[PDB]
């Protein structure tokens, strides 16, 4: 009959179509490779076939051939051009079909000939959508044959838009080949980029803090045994302070080394660095001396708010400022001029050194305010709750008990020496104050469902494996997962039941977590892998590391995104929540 070229690289020799066209007499040439002019395999062709062909034709050839180059292309075109037809198909959510179409000088537009829909079952797997759509669309190529080889097709231009991909594109989503249409759906949802209209983070925190001193002004903000102070009270004082340091030469991105007991003049001295534009370096007093030399060195901090107690632990090591000299408090209690954009430091704290020397973390002010936009709403918290400043304010965990509470209005409590390793006695305080929501490390956390409470509403626990459940009072309880390198925490799960493991939860606001292989790709739902944070939790990185830095928070080779890898393992499981599995190695 005639001389046909069949073109491809993906599909086999024995094909039903290259069978069918054999069937009618013709001589089916076979070539897998690109080709050109002076091929002996366009030699007397009379029509050239391609299904699933790598490669172009040169325009030289398409010319000659033109109206006799025949492409099968298993999608639904415009839909899903290029490669992986199919698999986009389904990810994209795009409508799903077979096209036999002319090949024109570019990649999948030419006119369309013969254009049928397809199915695929929630439950199939895409390597069975890849093959149902090629057994779709090789049995359109037999049924319309006749009608294509004669010509009375009138071709028609393909509609306006749809998608297309490149061989590359699907280098992230490597191992979802033998995933089912709904689990890979689902995988989507948990690991799809951000909506559109989305904008940035706007405020920083004392902007936020001083709008919440205007609504509830005279309600009280922070408790320390006999002592307290109002949101105004507090406000005010913090100003006076702040005025004096900017007055000091204190600009953005400088850092300011704070060290001091737990009391009032602590959180008056973190919010006076802020509103005076720096980011506050807490340092414990009672750390070795070691530790505190290196960390006001290794820190730029050039001024030091602490006491008449601690001032010799510096060893002169930089401008001291007594937080109870009145000459350190200007006369203006006004609101400073702001001069911070949310990408400003706010806070710089070190992990300790379990491996080699300690790094400063440092965090941005966008970082702050996200973790306390989305803490006020999802636990409820309004005025009427009161707190706990219970961690060392040298660890993020502070930042949890200070910062978000101060936002919502609430009330911080001051937790004294004499009730810190005591539980059973700060169990008594709860429950006299009444003291309505805090957070517990998973240690101190367990043990306090030991004692008898009526007073929280809610407790927050995290840093370890929460291993037990069981509790006396009526107050839920919640388990929180992240670093101090994303900012506090990146997910939060509800304890309902027991579990055998418990899980971590689902992300925050505008974070993201990616389950990733050793190559950096996608694992499909329930599968291990590293978990990787993406989003607005992301800190600055380590304080002078930049070599170190650039090892944790990395730019993805395929999606090229910014993600802090944790070095931690984990799992999505069916309904959305993560579970922890341990470290890598
Ligand atoms: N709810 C949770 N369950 C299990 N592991 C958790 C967890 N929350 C956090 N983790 C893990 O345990 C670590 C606790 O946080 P960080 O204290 O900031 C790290 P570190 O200071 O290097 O060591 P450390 O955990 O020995 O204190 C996290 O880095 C994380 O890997
Ligand atoms: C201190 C709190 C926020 C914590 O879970 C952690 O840092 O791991």
């Amino acid at each position: 009959m005639g001389r046909i070229l069949f073109l491809t690289t993906f599909m086999s020799k024995g094909n039903k179509v290259v069978r069918y066209l054999e069937s009618l007499h013709h001589e089916v040439v076979i070539c897998q490779e690109k080709v050109h002019a002076q091929s002996a395999n366009l030699q007397e062709i009379d029509w050239i076939v391609s299904y699933a062909y790598g490669y172009i034709l040169d325009k030289e050839i398409v010319s000659r051939f033109r109206g006799r180059i025949i492409n099968l292309h298993p999608s639904l075109l415009p839909w899903n051009k290029g490669r992986d037809p199919v698999f986009w198909s389904v990810w994209d959510e795009t409508p799903k079909g077979v096209t036999i179409h002319l090949i024109d000088e570019h990649v999948d537009t030419g006119d369309i000939l013969v254009q049928e829909e397809i199915a695929f079952a929630d439950e199939d797997t895409l390597l069975d959508c890849y093959n149902k759509a090629n057994q779709a669309i090789e049995e359109l190529f037999i049924r319309e044959w006749e009608n294509i080889v004669h010509g009375r097709i009138a071709p028609y231009r393909q509609t306006a838009g749809g998608t297309l991909h490149f061989k590359a594109d699907r280098d992230f989503y490597k191992n979802l080949n033998m995933t089912t249409v709904r689990e890979l759906l689902a995988l989507k949802r948990l690991c799809a980029e951000p909506k559109r209209g989305e904008k940035p983070i706007d405020k920083t925190f004392h902007q936020l803090f001083e709008q919440q001193v205007e609504m509830t002004p005279d309600h009280v903000a922070v408790v320390d045994r006999g002592q307290s102070l109002t949101y105004k009270q507090l406000n005010e004082r913090a100003n006076q302070l702040a005025h004096h340091l900017r007055g000091k030469g204190v600009k953005p991105d400088d850092q300011v080394a704070i060290m001091l007991d737990k009391s009032l003049d602590m959180i008056v001295s973190i919010l006076a660095v802020m509103k005076a534009g720096g980011a506050y370096v807490p340092i414990d007093p009672d750390y070795p001396g070691e530790r505190i030399a290196y960390m006001l060195a290794d820190s730029s901090a050039a001024i030091l708010l602490t006491n008449a107690l601690h001032e010799e632990k510096a060893n002169g090591a930089c401008d001291i400022i007594d937080v109870h000299d009145p000459d350190s408090y200007s006369e203006n209690t006004n609101n400073l001029p702001h001069v911070n954009r949310p990408d400003d430091l706010v806070y710089v704290m070190y992990t300790s050194g379990s491996t080699g020397l300690a790094k400063g973390v440092m965090i941005e002010h966008h970082n702050l305010v996200n973790f306390c936009e989305w803490y006020r709403p999802y636990f409820g918290v309004t005025p009427a709750d009161k707190a706990l400043v219970y961690s060392s304010f040298s660890f993020d965990g502070s930042a949890l008990d200070i910062f978000t509470h101060l936002l919502a209005g609430a009330a911080l409590h001051i937790v004294p020496s004499e009730r810190k390793y005591d539980l059973d006695a700060l169990n008594d305080y709860c429950n006299q104050e009444g003291i309505t929501i805090s957070y517990l490390p998973t240690g101190a956390a367990e043990q306090f469902m030991q004692m008898d409470n009526q007073s929280f509403r809610v407790v927050i626990t995290g840093g370890d494996v929460l291993k037990k459940i069981e509790r006396n009072g009526t107050y839920k309880l919640y388990n929180g997962y992240g670093m101090t390198e994303c900012t506090i925490m990146v997910t939060m799960f509800e304890v309902d039941k027991p579990y055998a493991n418990i899980p971590i939860g689902k992300p925050i606001d505008r974070t993201r977590i990616l389950i990733l292989d050793e190559a950096l790709a996608l694992q499909p739902i329930g599968v291990a892998g590293e978990l990787f944070i993406v989003g607005e939790g992301l800190g600055r990185g380590y304080l002078n590391r930049p070599e170190l830095t650039a090892e944790k928070f990395i730019v993805h080779p395929q999606t090229g995104e910014r993600m802090y890898r944790t070095g931690d393992r984990a799992r999505f499981l069916p309904d959305g929540n993560i579970e922890f599995l341990g470290r890598l190695d």
